[PDB]
């Protein structure tokens, strides 16, 4: 298994493309996005991104860039969880996530 | 970053308003909810609720499970998280960036 | 609360039924699945499974069987998180989750 940080961004859908580009620019290998409802008839339609990064610093770069640019004007939350990646050709590279010495 | 508990509730879609009302009464500052499938495929719902304290998460969990989960299908679990940005979650005080 | 392992599988939607068969065959008590979008405009419709297991080996058996059968030919990521289950009759049994 490979150590990973899982960054979650829940925010307004209008920010989809701008947050996707930030993610791409960060060096993150991929991301998952989903339509969600949220509250912070009072529910609103939101999107949630999940991004697995190899380092906490990469996760924080994305979080910091999204927030500084958009979180004054747009609703949002960003949080981070620990995870271990078991399989993922781009995340772990060709030798896989359980390579030996 | 501010320590958080991420409470997740996966249950029958018909309980959406009922469960949102409990979350709204709890003191939690928000919630995300999404349409999902499952078995435990039926179309159901998943809530995620970030709370500042484990105690708030567990009060939500207890209230929801006792009121509904002997009569409706449901699972409730909790994960650790850290909040990096969140105006209402961390307050005007911010997410204590240097801790 | 009962310690649990949260296995996540994000992969191509066409594999929905093939993966669900594997989850069931592993002994897992259930799963959640949802429609997602992934990059890895260049977002393609895909699926995410979340599976809570009592043991780490059960989660890894699901992981190993899905990846070996499919990940040479289909895109995917599988990762794992700690969790605790608070309520869940099938997960915890009739005594509850403590
Ligand atoms: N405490 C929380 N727990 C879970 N989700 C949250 C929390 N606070 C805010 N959110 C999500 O972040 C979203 C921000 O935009 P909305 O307020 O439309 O809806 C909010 C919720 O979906
Ligand atoms: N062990 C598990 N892992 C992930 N999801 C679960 C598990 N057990 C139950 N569920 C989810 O919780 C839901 C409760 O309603 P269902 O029985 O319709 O469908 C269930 C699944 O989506
Ligand atoms: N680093 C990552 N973080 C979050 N999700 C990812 C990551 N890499 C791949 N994925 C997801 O795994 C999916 C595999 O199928 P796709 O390429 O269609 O889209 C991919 C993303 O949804």
């Amino acid at each position: 298994a490979k150590p990973a940080n899982k960054l979650v961004i829940v925010t307004e859908k209008i920010l989809l493309k701008k947050i996707a580009k930030i993610i791409d620019e960060s060096g993150a290998k991929g991301y998952t996005v989903m339509n969600t409802g949220g509250k912070g008839s009072d529910i609103e339609a939101n999107i949630k991104f999940e991004i697995l990064t190899e380092t906490r610093e990469m996760a924080e770069e994305i979080a910091d860039r999204v927030a500084v640019k958009y979180f004054n004007d747009y609703a949002g939350i960003i949080y981070i969880c620990s995870a271990e990646v078991l399989y993922g050709h781009t995340f772990c590279g060709p030798e896989g996530c359980s390579a030996w010495s």
